[PDB]
Protein backbone atom coordinates (compact mmCIF):
# COMPACT_ATOMS: atom_id res chain seq x y z
CA UNK A 1 0.00 0.00 0.00
CA UNK A 2 1.64 3.49 0.92
CA UNK A 3 4.68 1.83 2.14
CA UNK A 4 5.10 0.03 -1.47
CA UNK A 5 3.50 3.21 -3.49
CA UNK A 6 6.05 4.91 -1.95
CA UNK A 7 9.24 3.23 -2.73
CA UNK A 8 7.72 2.23 -6.02
CA UNK A 9 7.81 6.33 -6.71
CA UNK A 10 11.38 6.88 -4.86
CA UNK A 11 12.99 4.24 -7.23
CA UNK A 12 11.27 5.59 -9.91
CA UNK A 13 -3.20 25.52 9.65
CA UNK A 14 -1.27 24.62 7.31
CA UNK A 15 2.50 21.96 7.81
CA UNK A 16 5.12 21.00 5.22
CA UNK A 17 6.76 17.78 6.51
CA UNK A 18 10.83 18.05 5.08
CA UNK A 19 -5.76 19.17 9.26
CA UNK A 20 -4.27 19.54 6.18
CA UNK A 21 -0.41 19.21 4.89
CA UNK A 22 1.77 19.25 2.26
CA UNK A 23 5.14 17.76 2.10
CA UNK A 24 8.41 18.41 0.70
CA UNK A 25 7.44 9.28 -0.02
CA UNK A 26 3.85 9.98 -0.81
CA UNK A 27 4.12 13.80 -1.49
CA UNK A 28 0.60 15.14 0.30
CA UNK A 29 -1.39 18.72 -0.94
CA UNK A 30 1.27 13.62 -8.01
CA UNK A 31 0.14 11.49 -4.54
CA UNK A 32 -2.04 13.14 -1.81
CA UNK A 33 -1.70 10.46 0.79
CA UNK A 34 -5.02 10.52 2.45
CA UNK A 35 10.20 -8.94 -10.59
CA UNK A 36 6.07 -8.52 -9.35
CA UNK A 37 7.96 -5.61 -7.21
CA UNK A 38 9.22 -3.45 -9.75
CA UNK A 39 6.15 -4.60 -12.17
CA UNK A 40 3.56 -3.60 -9.79
CA UNK A 41 5.77 -1.01 -8.90
CA UNK A 42 7.20 0.88 -12.04
CA UNK A 43 3.81 0.24 -13.59
CA UNK A 44 1.46 3.03 -12.19
CA UNK A 45 4.77 5.31 -12.44
CA UNK A 46 3.89 5.16 -16.20
CA UNK A 47 0.55 4.85 -15.90
CA UNK A 48 0.24 7.85 -13.57
CA UNK A 49 3.13 10.38 -15.52
CA UNK A 50 1.77 9.94 -18.77
CA UNK A 51 -1.72 11.28 -17.05
CA UNK A 52 -1.03 13.40 -14.30
CA UNK A 53 -3.43 11.50 -11.46
CA UNK A 54 -3.85 11.69 -7.92
CA UNK A 55 -2.40 8.40 -5.98
CA UNK A 56 -4.80 7.94 -3.45
CA UNK A 57 -2.91 5.24 -1.24
CA UNK A 58 -12.65 6.63 4.89
CA UNK A 59 -15.55 9.51 4.76
CA UNK A 60 -13.29 11.87 3.51
CA UNK A 61 -11.50 9.82 0.59
CA UNK A 62 -14.84 8.79 -0.88
CA UNK A 63 -16.44 12.29 -0.91
CA UNK A 64 -13.14 13.11 -2.62
CA UNK A 65 -13.59 10.57 -4.99
CA UNK A 66 -17.35 11.11 -5.92
CA UNK A 67 -16.71 14.86 -5.73
CA UNK A 68 -13.31 14.90 -8.17
CA UNK A 69 -15.05 11.94 -10.76
CA UNK A 70 -18.05 15.09 -10.63
CA UNK A 71 -15.73 17.57 -12.67
CA UNK A 72 -15.10 18.34 -16.21
CA UNK A 73 -12.04 18.64 -18.75
CA UNK A 74 -11.11 21.49 -20.45
CA UNK A 75 -13.46 20.91 -24.05
CA UNK A 76 -14.92 17.45 -22.87
CA UNK A 77 -17.77 16.30 -21.50
CA UNK A 78 -16.88 13.56 -19.21
CA UNK A 79 -15.85 13.39 -15.90
CA UNK A 80 -12.63 12.16 -14.16
CA UNK A 81 -12.17 8.92 -13.81
CA UNK A 82 -11.31 7.24 -10.98
CA UNK A 83 -9.96 3.49 -11.09
CA UNK A 84 -9.84 1.04 -7.97
CA UNK A 85 -6.24 -0.54 -7.96
CA UNK A 86 -7.04 -3.39 -4.93
CA UNK A 87 -3.62 -5.24 -6.32
CA UNK A 88 -1.32 -3.76 -3.48
CA UNK A 89 -4.59 -2.73 -0.11
CA UNK A 90 -6.81 -0.11 -2.03
CA UNK A 91 -4.45 2.51 -3.97
CA UNK A 92 -7.17 4.73 -5.95
CA UNK A 93 -5.28 6.28 -9.43
CA UNK A 94 -7.26 9.02 -9.94
CA UNK A 95 -6.31 9.21 -13.83
CA UNK A 96 -6.48 13.35 -14.84
CA UNK A 97 -6.76 15.48 -12.05
CA UNK A 98 -6.88 19.15 -11.78
CA UNK A 99 -3.10 20.07 -10.65
CA UNK A 100 -3.89 21.56 -7.46
CA UNK A 101 -2.06 23.91 -5.80
CA UNK A 102 -2.56 23.43 -1.86
CA UNK A 103 -8.03 21.71 -1.91
CA UNK A 104 -11.30 24.15 -2.48
CA UNK A 105 -12.66 20.44 -3.63
CA UNK A 106 -11.53 18.95 -0.82
CA UNK A 107 -13.54 21.63 1.34
CA UNK A 108 -16.68 21.06 -1.05
CA UNK A 109 -16.08 17.56 0.06
CA UNK A 110 -10.79 -6.18 4.63
CA UNK A 111 -10.33 -4.77 1.01
CA UNK A 112 -12.35 -7.53 -0.25
CA UNK A 113 -15.46 -6.54 1.27
CA UNK A 114 -14.40 -3.31 -0.07
CA UNK A 115 -14.30 -4.07 -3.79
CA UNK A 116 -18.00 -4.31 -3.56
CA UNK A 117 -18.50 -1.14 -2.61
CA UNK A 118 -17.38 0.56 -5.52
CA UNK A 119 -18.91 -1.54 -7.91
CA UNK A 120 -22.53 0.06 -7.41
CA UNK A 121 -21.59 3.36 -7.44
CA UNK A 122 -21.27 4.49 -11.31
CA UNK A 123 -18.88 2.30 -12.70
CA UNK A 124 -15.43 2.94 -10.16
CA UNK A 125 -13.50 -0.39 -12.06
CA UNK A 126 -11.66 -2.16 -9.72
CA UNK A 127 -8.25 -3.70 -11.06
CA UNK A 128 -6.78 -6.51 -9.10
CA UNK A 129 -3.58 -8.34 -9.90
CA UNK A 130 0.03 -7.80 -20.09
CA UNK A 131 1.34 -5.00 -18.63
CA UNK A 132 0.14 -3.27 -15.58
CA UNK A 133 0.69 0.32 -17.38
CA UNK A 134 -1.72 -0.17 -19.97
CA UNK A 135 -4.09 -2.72 -17.92
CA UNK A 136 -4.25 0.35 -15.30
CA UNK A 137 -5.34 2.99 -18.01
CA UNK A 138 -7.26 0.15 -20.47
CA UNK A 139 -9.70 -0.61 -17.38
CA UNK A 140 -11.64 2.47 -18.08
CA UNK A 141 -12.48 0.89 -21.17
CA UNK A 142 -14.17 -1.98 -20.15
CA UNK A 143 -17.75 -0.63 -19.05
CA UNK A 144 -20.87 0.47 -21.20
CA UNK A 145 -19.80 3.63 -22.39
CA UNK A 146 -19.54 4.97 -26.09
CA UNK A 147 -16.90 3.99 -28.43
CA UNK A 148 -16.30 8.00 -28.51
CA UNK A 149 -16.21 8.55 -25.95
CA UNK A 150 -13.39 5.89 -25.15
CA UNK A 151 -11.31 8.14 -27.90
CA UNK A 152 -11.90 11.21 -26.04
CA UNK A 153 -10.86 9.60 -22.36
CA UNK A 154 -7.50 8.36 -24.44
CA UNK A 155 -7.48 12.02 -26.14
CA UNK A 156 -7.58 13.43 -22.85
CA UNK A 157 -4.32 11.81 -21.54
CA UNK A 158 -1.56 11.77 -24.29
CA UNK A 159 -1.76 7.97 -24.46
CA UNK A 160 -2.31 7.27 -28.51
CA UNK A 161 -1.03 3.60 -27.02
CA UNK A 162 -4.20 2.96 -25.80
CA UNK A 163 -6.19 4.09 -28.47
CA UNK A 164 -4.62 2.13 -31.53
CA UNK A 165 -4.98 -0.94 -29.49
CA UNK A 166 -7.95 -0.43 -27.70
CA UNK A 167 -9.96 1.67 -28.84
CA UNK A 168 -9.73 1.22 -32.93
CA UNK A 169 -10.17 -1.98 -32.58
CA UNK A 170 -11.54 -3.99 -36.19
CA UNK A 171 -15.46 -4.31 -36.04
CA UNK A 172 -15.29 -0.70 -33.73
CA UNK A 173 -18.52 0.79 -35.35
CA UNK A 174 -17.72 3.88 -35.27
CA UNK A 175 -21.03 6.43 -36.27
CA UNK A 176 -21.00 8.08 -39.54
CA UNK A 177 -20.05 11.50 -38.49
CA UNK A 178 -18.55 12.69 -34.41
CA UNK A 179 -14.73 10.82 -34.99
CA UNK A 180 -14.97 14.42 -36.97
CA UNK A 181 -15.60 16.21 -33.74
CA UNK A 182 -12.41 13.95 -32.15
CA UNK A 183 -10.55 15.22 -34.59
CA UNK A 184 -11.92 18.60 -34.26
Amino acid sequence: WIESTLTKRECVHACFTAYSDVKLQAIEEDAYGVRIKQLLGKGLIKAAVTTGAWILTRLRRELEKTINQQRIHARIGQGVPVVALIFEGGPNVILTVLEYLQVPVVVCEGQSEAVHLFQTMMECMKKKEDIDVAILTALLKGTNASAFDQLILTLAWDRVDIAKNHVFVYGQQWLVGSLEQAML
